[PDB]
């Protein structure tokens, strides 16, 4: 990550960035799996293996709060997302494929935030 990814404390112009970067995620058809905390009911051992989970809607509470003071913040949760899913999950299961897709979808969309920062 360059300097003003690290460093550069985010505006209130950044902010609506990423309200718009979060609402396209959640938009996605890849999405579904992420949208929400994992339920414990249908993976009664996931809350013992993944000692930080993260979801989507946890993230936009966050947004709305302000919790994030400089983009590498945000972007350490979302990579928790995949992570967690491609950990969690073997790599021929449906849940992984959508982690694959959706961090792909991210990367073009966060590399467009970034772009509209600096111009
Ligand atoms: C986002 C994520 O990684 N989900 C995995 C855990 C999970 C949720 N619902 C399921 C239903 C069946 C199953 F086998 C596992 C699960």
């Amino acid at each position: 990550e360059d300097a003003m990814t690290v460093l550069t404390p985010l505006t209130e112009k950044d902010y609506e960035g990423l309200k718009r970067v979060l609402r396209s995620l959640q938009a996605h058809k890849m999405a579904w799996p992420f949208l929400e905390p994992v339920d414990p009911n249908d993976a009664p051992d996931y809350y013992g293996v993944i000692k930080e989970p993260m979801d989507l809607a946890t993230m936009e509470e966050r947004v709305q709060r302000r919790y994030y003071e400089k983009l590498t913040e945000f972007v350490a949760d979302m990579t928790k997302i995949f992570d967690n899913c491609r950990y969690y999950n073997p790599s021929d299961s449906p849940f992984y494929q959508c982690a694959e897709v959706l961090e792909s979808f991210f990367v073009q969309k966060l590399k467009g935030f970034k772009a509209s920062r600096s111009h």
